[PDB]
């Protein structure tokens, strides 16, 4: 029931739609009849050069529909007030405050979620209004608390075990399962929680259940709270702020007025905003602020220098601001459509004003439109800075979720467009088939190809000026000379951006950027949480670190055919849940809704035949009348995934077949499976039937029986279709669609009839979801002889394998690029850089200054313990000693390359005379008896020094540039 309308298809609106489609709402409808201008290609990556003139919504819908095949996207050319009732949430962008009041006054009374967002230069605002009765089922990002119990006392004190999870509140509810000693406590009815200590909590007197209870598990049941939102009209007078930065606490009240005057200016100028850095327009703009500050009886004192800056940047359109605001706003849409997180309440006024360049001229003349696709960025940073961007040489590590967002941001900014510019992208991974509907740049035609290579191509279409400027690799940023990114590669670079969660890559990328003194931008995400890190040479610390810890991933052939751990069966069970009770239901509902679904699915779907077979199987062939046919369907699924597929697997590879070597095929990570025969009196087998049949009946809206006498009756006369393993099946280690379409009932014959999709939810123990995943996982584990896991461990493992969220991924990419322009400006003051952290689930945002690098003094001069070093050519050993004595006032006492002692000042001339005239590279090759590798272009030396008085002075390492 989560229909989303999005008003406005500029840079901001197209980012929100991208994330909302990739997040997977019911449907998205766009509204933007305005013709495409040239200045919209500053942040609108779905508009090309020869799309100028056409309405922005019509050109962008075909690119949105290609994102997620289970999210129908449509366009409206007209907008009615009553038409808004077709949507659970309404997002408004690029709209005057006049129309916002007209829209919000309706949505607030009809209980329609309202979000208004605007990207205006380096300034932005987000307003949320979810009605005055909005119910939220989860007020924090935390999953419901679970853990094992030590004991429960008769007074009601529950002492928690080694787990001691985090963290309980008062008024929460917990339910108990398998707590021995108190039988009636495991019924399922929750109990109130009063926390006594960090390991205990009280549930009330349980003396009516037993003297002492032991063991068991507790699961928190979160009580839904209600949140009263004020309308835009009444919050315009009394605004409630959410602060993105407590250091800019005095700025939201200024921003609240400036954005209102920003619309009062558009009313007086045919909807146009003030001109870039225009003093005449900003003078008129300040006056508007002065009027609105008086009528709203605001006690604030107008920061004229700050407010006028909003006018100077009014018509700026930065892709970084669209990524940051767009990801956050899309997360608010999901809060409105799932009721699962705490919304922004209600005003989120934001700036990244420190990103404003200072090494170039910012004026009317510099920020004047040029007629190109970068006008929206030039309107803020100026024309001279645009060439600084265009000549950048960047190195992006990783082409997954964050890397693709990063490349998108670089293509809209003109990075590496100019003469000396170049982009280098690397990622060893390839594109697979499972996650295609969650990928931004990847489509079904790219399966098997390299992520980095396809990402470069998709970005070169967003900005054709990047063709030939991007070089794609399939390499890890790894060991030293083996590289294969050597000294020549890193010295050309302007900066490095790390978009991988890999711990290996982070270590090397950090270490390499320190040695070559190149700026580093780092980013990572973990669910709703994310953080950004900027490393500036000769300024900040090289690590910052304390990002969120990473997560794992599994090979395709391991999950599908050769599992050997219980975590493999759980992922396989979670994906199965999606294929039986989710994706086919979505295909059916779209076929009954979108009239052009037949041709839309051919271009978008990864498996257009399975889409059509889903519609046929679920609408006619296997549509159940009663729950008794749901049990027969569930019984058929048992053979289909725990018997027929295993017979097929043993058919292609028998239990005792051999490889090319002659060794058994089933050995090591490959465990020999065994098909299951259905035992109705086996707990795992029966728990699957109940869970699958009840979930199948859920899709069709049928009453799920739980009487084992009904199951026993149906399963006795179950006649399966005779299965025999097929030959010529590959197991990994057009008009035919009209034929299936002729087997589909006409959409007109099924008006109003819909199927209810199953949205996976671990926190409700009554929806049979975890029951299904536990049973399907344990049954597959029984196939391959793997130790099964109870529903507690299964629920735990399933919670830690959720994919990266596109909302978090967008927000970091925007934060990284808002710190990118600071690096290009060459900012040298550490207070102007920001390390970000956020948690979209609670509307928390944090911007902290980077820590300075630690310093020390050598002969009264300050040096950088991290970034300073002695750069010497491949001179002789004697010449190196002379340099430190004559030019540094230091007597070198120990010289080494790694652990190899190259020189010590006490060595007799029997050792030194043969080595002092040697070049360092010749001295190194002689000591440890090894030839220098061909692309070993530098030599790192450690050195111990004494001053003039014989005391040891700590000095940096040496870099021999050979
Ligand atoms: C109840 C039905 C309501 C019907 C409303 C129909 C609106 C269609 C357009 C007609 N003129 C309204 C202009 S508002 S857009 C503000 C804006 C646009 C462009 C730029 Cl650059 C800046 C700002
Ligand atoms: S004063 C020069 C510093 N060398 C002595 C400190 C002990 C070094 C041990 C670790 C260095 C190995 C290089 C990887």
């Amino acid at each position: 029931q989560s229909n989303v309308l999005i008003i406005g298809c500029k840079g901001l609106g197209v980012e929100i739609a991208k994330n909302v489609c990739l997040a997977g709402v019911k449907s998205v409808t766009l509204y933007d009849p305005q013709p495409t201008r040239i200045e919209d290609l500053s942040s609108q990556y779905f508009l090309t050069e020869d799309d100028i003139g056409v309405p922005r919504a019509k050109v962008t819908v075909s690119k949105l529909a290609e994102l997620n095949q289970y999210v129908p996207v449509s366009v409206v050319d007209e907008l009615s007030t009553e038409y808004l009732k077709n949507f659970k949430c309404v997002v408004v962008t690029e709209t005057s405050l006049t129309k916002q009041l007209e829209i919000n006054d309706f949505t607030h009374k009809n209980h329609i979620a309202y979000i208004a967002a605007d990207s205006r230069g380096l300034f932005g605002s987000i307003f949320c209004d979810f009605g005055e009765n909005f119910i939220c089922t989860d007020t924090d990002g935390n999953e419901p608390l679970t853990g094992m119990i030590a004991s429960i006392t008769d007074d009601g004190v529950v002492t928690m075990l080694e787990e001691t999870r985090h963290g309980l509140e008062n008024g929460d509810f917990v339910k108990f399962t398998e707590v021995k000693g108190m039988p009636g406590l495991n019924d399922g009815t929750p109990r109130k929680v009063e926390v006594k200590g960090p390991y205990t909590f009280s549930i009330g007197s349980v003396k009516d259940l037993g003297s002492a209870g032991y063991n068991g598990v507790f699961t928190q049941v979160k009580v839904p709270t209600k949140i009263s939102f004020k309308s835009l009209r009444e919050s315009l007078k009394d605004p409630e702020y959410v602060y993105p930065d407590f250091g800019k606490m005095m700025r939201p009240p200024q921003y609240h007025i400036a954005f209102q005057a920003l619309s009062a200016f558009a009313d007086a100028h045919e909807g146009s905003l003030p001109r870039p850095r225009n003093d005449i327009d900003a003078a008129e703009f300040f006056e508007f602020c002065k009027k609105i500050a008086s009528t709203l009886q605001f006690d604030v004192e107008l920061d004229e220098k700050l407010i006028k800056e909003i006018s100077y940047q009014a018509r700026g359109d930065l892709v970084a601001m669209s990524a940051f605001l767009g990801g956050a706003v899309a997360q608010e849409v999901l809060k409105a459509t799932t009721s699962k997180f705490y919304p922004l309440k209600q005003y989120f006024y934001f700036d990244s004003l420190e990103s404003l360049p200072s090494s170039v001229t910012i004026s009317e003349e510099t920020c004047k439109p040029r007629g190109c696709r970068y006008d929206g960025q030039i309107a803020v940073f100026g024309s001279e800075f645009q060439e600084k961007i265009a000549s950048l040489s960047t190195f992006l590590v990783g082409a997954g979720a964050i890397g693709c967002e990063m490349l998108k941001n670089w293509a809209m900014m003109g990075v590496a467009t100019g003469e000396s510019g170049h982009i280098s992208v690397t990622d060893m991974d390839s594109i697979e088939k499972s996650n295609l509907n969650r990928q931004f740049l990847f489509r079904p035609r790219d399966v098997g190809k390299l992520k980095s290579e396809c990402a470069s191509t998709a970005v070169s279409i967003m900005n054709p000026s990047l063709t030939g400027k991007i070089t794609s690799y399939q390499e890890r940023v790894g060991p030293e000379s083996e590289g294969i990114f050597g000294d020549e590669f890193f010295e050309k670079l302007s900066l490095v951006t790390n978009a991988l969660d890999n711990v290996e890559a982070r270590m090397y990328v950090d270490r390499r950027c320190v040695f070559f003194e190149k700026p580093l931008l780092e980013s990572g995400t973990l669910g709703t949480k994310g953080n950004t890190q900027v490393v500036v040479p000769h300024l900040t610390e090289s690590y910052g670190s304390s990002q969120d810890p990473p997560e794992k991933s599994f090979p395709i052939a391991t999950l599908k055919n050769f599992p050997n751990r219980i975590e493999h069966t759980i992922a396989w069970a979670r994906d199965l849940f999606e294929g039986l009770f989710k994706q086919p239901i979505d295909n059916v509902n779209m076929y009954l809704s979108s009239p052009n679904f037949l041709e839309t699915s051919l271009k978008t779907s990864s498996n257009p035949r399975e889409v059509l077979e889903n519609i046929r199987d679920y609408l006619v062939t296997e549509k159940p009348l009663s729950f008794e046919e749901c049990i027969m369907w569930a019984r058929l699924q048992f053979d289909k995934f725990f018997n027929n597929n295993i017979q097929q697997l043993l058919f292609n590879f028998p239990k005792d077949s051999v490889t090319s070597t002659g060794q058994p095929f089933w050995s090591g990570p490959k465990r020999a499976p065994t098909p299951l025969s259905f035992d109705i009196h086996n707990r795992e087998h029966f728990d699957f039937i109940v869970a699958a049949a009840s979930l199948y009946a859920f899709n069709y809206g049928l009453k799920s029986e739980t009487d084992p006498a009904i199951y026993e009756r149906v399963l006795a006369g179950y006649n399966p279709p005779p299965f025999a393993p097929k030959s010529g099946i590959k197991i990994q280690v057009k008009q035919e669609l009209k034929s299936i379409a002729d087997s589909l009932p006409p959409p007109s014959s099924l008006v109003g009839f819909r199927l209810t999709p199953a949205e996976f939810e671990k926190d409700d123990d009554s929806n049979h979801h975890i029951d299904f995943i536990t049973a399907a996982s344990n049954l597959r584990a029984m196939n391959y002889d793997i130790t099964p896991a109870d529903r507690f461990k299964t629920k735990f493992v399933a919670g830690k394998i959720v994919p990266a969220m596109c909302t978090s991924t967008a927000v970091v990419s925007g934060l990284v690029c808002l710190e990118l322009v600071k690096l290009v400006d060459g900012k040298k003051k550490i207070e102007e850089y920001k390390n970000g952290f956020f948690n979209l689930a609670i509307g928390l945002f944090t911007f902290s200054d980077p820590i300075a690098s630690p310093k020390m003094k050598v002969n009264g001069k300050e040096i950088d313990k991290i970034w300073d070093r002695y750069n010497l050519p491949d001179c002789t050993l004697q010449e190196l000693i002379d340099y430190f004595q004559k030019e540094e006032g230091l007597e070198v006492t120990m010289l080494s390359s790694g652990v190899s002692l190259l020189y010590a000042n006490f060595q007799p001339p029997k050792k030194l005379a043969e080595r002092l005239p040697l070049k360092i590279s010749e001295l190194v090759e002689q000591i440890t008896k090894k030839k220098l590798e061909p692309f070993r272009k530098h030599l790192v030396l450690e050195i111990c020094c004494d001053d003039a008085n014989g005391e040891d002075v700590e000095v940096p390492f040496i870099c021999i540039k050979l």
